[PDB]
Formats: C-alpha cells, sequence, structure tokens
C-alpha cells in the first residue's frame, strides 16, 4: 500500500540519478570534442609535411 | 486511471535515460574513432621523424 509507493519512489530516484550522471558524462565529452578534432588536424599536417620531406631527401640519392 | 498517470511519468523518465544513452553512445563512438586515428598518427609521425633524423645523421 504505502510499501509499494516507496518501491516506486526508490526506483524513480535511481533513474533520476542516472539521468544526472548521463548528462554530466555527456557534457564532459562535448567539451573535449574540439580539442580532439584540433589535434587530429595538427597530426595530419605534420604527417603530410614529414612524408613530403622524406620524399625529397630520398630523391636526392 | 491514477495508476496510468504515474506510469506515464515513469515512462517519460525512462525515455530520458534511453535517449541520453543513445546520444552518448553515438558521440563517444565518434570521438573514439578520432582518438584512435590520433594515436595511429602519433605513432606514424614518430616513425617518419626517426627516419629523417637517421638519414640526416648519416650525411653529417
Amino acid at each position: 500500500v504505502d510499501a509499494e509507493n516507496q518501491v516506486e519512489l526508490e526506483e524513480k530516484t535511481r533513474l533520476i540519478n542516472q539521468v544526472m550522471e548521463l548528462q554530466h558524462t555527456l557534457e564532459d565529452l562535448s567539451a573535449r570534442v574540439d580539442a580532439v578534432k584540433e589535434e587530429n588536424l595538427k597530426l595530419k599536417s605534420e604527417n603530410q609535411v614529414l612524408g613530403q620531406y622524406i620524399e625529397n631527401l630520398m630523391s636526392a640519392s
């Protein structure tokens, strides 16, 4: 009777915490996104420049 | 009737959890793809770098 409403209350509490944690996890992640795509573009630039230099050193032989 | 109202509330709550899980699963898959490629590129640039400093440290 009132023991069923306390099961349901405890169940909703657990789901509510889950929404909170999910939304936090999701925020941390969305804020890390641009620093990851930025690094990716750097590394692609370095890679291209390095490969191109190796092409020139090797052709000089 | 009143039990139907409490179940709708719980369903909007469950739905919120599911949608947040979906959004997070997608995003973290995307970011992990990019992070995996970054690791591959750091590994590759180190190989190229080391090779340059060898060809140059041979003609010096």
